[PDB]
Order: structure tokens, then C-alpha cells, then sequence
């Protein structure tokens, strides 16, 4: 129950903290826990999704960083350019010309946070929101497409299924063709159990690029599998929800649940 969890949020963090999420999960957050976030119905243009989707697309270090800086950054922006354009601002105090070089500095383990820490920062990510990941992750993108597509079965005639996708996979989870042929996934993984750290990748074929999962248990209807390439595969999302692999010098699991997980960012 997410009211629970997220009233479980209210007394662990504080007024002052910010939740990172996407949009769609905004109000409610706010409404149950009382905390700061960057989106939400009323503040969701371009701009402003691209946050909350970088530090829930991009790889945990680079998701840990921008999660530090774009919370303080918009803190800071209301009291120049630091008003409309925070990525800008970022930039200058980095002295980086290059949007690109920027944020793929980011990824560094040797990246350093000048700005002052001010508040707590959360990272919520619930099971429901494999649903439109993919939209998520395309606002982490500057406007070289990406691949995050779920699906359901509609039938298992023969030694295949017929995904809800317009895919036809193999039961050995090893190739699929979508009515045309074959394509040896990358790895197979399948989650036994999320809240515990159920599962296991198999690996099939490295020149391959779609990755397979097959949610065993998924409560969330419509989202039994997904294919994912080889970036999604490395989110934060993916790594630190479904896989339950996350740096400990970079986050704190305080919320574990079927439905929902809650990082604690640690720097
Ligand atoms: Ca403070």
C-alpha cells in the first residue's frame, strides 16, 4: 500500500528533504510525506523532467550525482540563469562548455561535489513504473533511441509466446523474432523475488544487444516481461529496483517492499 510507504516516508526524512521521481508519483509523495520534489502534475514541462529521468535512467554514480546537484541547484533557484536553465548554471561552476562531456562526466567515480550538502535526498522507485519507464528514460535524453518495452503474454501456443508487444519469445528465453526472425537475446533474467535479491542472469551470446526478463511474481499486471538494451539494463532503475544491486558508499536502502523501494542518497 503506497499511502503506508510513503507515510513510512514522512517520519523517517524530514520537511526539508527531496524525493527524486518521476512526475506521475509527484503529488502523492508530497501529500504522504511532506517532502520537496522536482516534478509533479502542476511541473512537468521538458526541462524539468529531465532530472528526475537522468538520475532514474543513467548508470547509480551518475544518477547519485545528479540527484545531489539537481536538488541543490533548484533549491538555489529562487533566490539570473540559475532561473530557467539549472543545467546551465551547473555547467559554469564546472567550467564545461560541452552539455555532453558534462554529463558524461558525471559517471566518473572521481567526480567532485563543490556544492554544499543542504538537505536529505530520497530516491523512490515503485514496481508500476516499469509501465512508462520508457518515457521516463527518453527525458534523460537532450532533444539515438533506447529500447525498455514490456509486455504480457497473450498466448504460449507451440515453444513460444506470443508477448503483448508484438513479440514472439522463445521458452528458453534465448531468441525472438516479432513475426520475422531469429535474434539471440543477450542474458536471460528472471525475478523470483525482488524484495529479496531472487534472481539470476544466464549469459547467452555477448554480440547480442536486447536483454530478457521474465517477472516470475509481477503483482503489476500488464508487466510480466521486458526487453531492454544493453542501457537500460545499466539504469539505476533497472540495477537497484529489479536487481537490488546498488553501492552502498552511494545509497542506503530504507525502504524495502514489493510494490516500492527508497534510497537514501549518502553524499
Ligand atoms: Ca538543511
Amino acid at each position: 500500500n503506497e499511502a503506508s510507504l510513503l507515510n513510512q516516508l514522512k517520519n523517517i526524512a524530514n520537511r526539508e528533504d527531496y524525493v527524486v521521481t518521476w512526475w506521475d508519483y509527484g503529488y502523492p509523495v508530497r501529500y504522504y510525506s511532506d517532502v520537496k520534489t522536482l516534478v509533479d502534475g502542476g511541473k512537468h514541462l521538458g526541462k524539468d523532467n529531465f532530472f528526475p529521468s537522468f538520475a532514474l535512467s543513467k548508470d547509480e554514480q551518475a544518477a547519485a550525482n545528479m540527484a545531489r546537484l539537481s536538488v541543490e541547484y533548484t533549491e538555489k533557484s529562487f533566490y539570473d540563469i540559475l532561473k530557467s536553465d539549472i543545467l546551465q548554471a551547473m555547467m559554469k561552476d564546472y567550467n564545461q562548455s560541452n552539455v555532453d562531456l558534462f554529463l558524461a562526466s558525471l559517471s566518473k567515480p572521481d567526480f567532485k561535489i563543490d556544492t554544499p550538502k543542504t538537505r536529505d535526498i530520497y530516491l523512490y522507485m515503485p514496481a508500476r513504473m516499469s509501465l512508462i519507464f520508457s518515457t521516463v528514460a527518453s527525458f534523460s535524453f537532450i532533444n539515438k533511441p533506447f529500447t525498455f518495452s514490456t509486455a504480457y503474454p497473450l498466448d504460449v501456443k507451440n515453444g513460444e509466446i506470443y508477448l503483448s508487444n508484438g513479440v514472439v519469445l522463445s521458452d528458453d528465453f534465448r531468441s525472438f523474432k516479432i513475426g520475422d526472425n531469429v535474434v539471440s537475446v543477450n542474458s536471460i533474467v528472471e525475478i523470483n523475488s525482488i524484495k529479496q535479491g531472487e534472481y539470476k542472469i544466464t549469459p547467452i551470446d555477448d554480440k547480442a544487444q536486447f536483454y530478457i526478463f521474465y517477472l516470475k511474481d509481477s503483482a503489476i499486471p500488464y508487466a510480466q516481461f521486458i526487453l531492454m538494451d544493453k542501457t537500460m539494463f545499466n539504469s539505476a532503475y533497472v540495477q537497484m529496483f529489479f536487481l537490488g544491486n546498488y553501492d552502498k558508499n552511494l545509497f542506503d536502502l530504507v525502504i524495502n517492499s514489493r510494490d516500492a523501494k527508497v534510497f537514501k542518497l549518502k553524499i
